[PDB]
């Protein structure tokens, strides 16, 4: 469950790859910020962040301009590429 109203974060999808079972996210932070332990807000399902990757480098955060591979855990529904996610700090 989300549990604030406005997003801390929104990233637009480059490409999404389904890989034994977790979904990961190329992307890049179009406005805000995101942290591992975010909430993913997807079309049928929220997700949580788990890890965060920039310039093959493990990172606890992302901001604005930031392009960034995303593992989420959840089932958050059928992401592709042009949709923007919203990212909810809780
Ligand atoms: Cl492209
Ligand atoms: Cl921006």
């Amino acid at each position: 469950e989300i549990l604030s109203k406005k997003p801390a974060g929104k990233v637009v999808v480059e490409e999404v790859v389904n890989i034994m079972g977790k979904d990961v996210i190329i992307g890049t932070v179009e406005s805000g910020m995101i942290g591992v332990g975010f909430k993913v807000k997807g079309p049928s399902g929220i997700g949580g962040i788990v890890r965060i990757e920039r310039n093959r480098e493990k990172v606890e955060f992302a901001i604005a301009g930031d392009r960034i591979g995303i593992s989420i855990e959840g089932k958050i529904g059928k992401v592709k590429k042009g949709d923007v996610l919203e990212i909810y700090q809780t």
